[PDB]
């Protein structure tokens, strides 16, 4: 169990970071399923790592 708010944090950088790309990219008449599934996978992890970590 590693309490480590600031864990999220630089991780979120990156996880935002690549989340607000891929997720354009499905902006522009594309047709990806990919980055979509992507984006929630990052955003459930994110969301989830936060909380259990700081809300437990």
């Amino acid at each position: 169990g590693s309490e480590t708010q600031a864990g999220i944090k630089e991780e979120i950088r990156r996880q935002e970071f690549l989340l607000n790309s891929l997720h354009r990219d499905l902006q522009g008449g594309i047709k990806d399923l990919s980055k979509e599934e992507r984006l929630w996978e990052v955003q459930r992890i994110l969301t989830a790592l936060k909380r259990k970590l700081r809300e437990a």
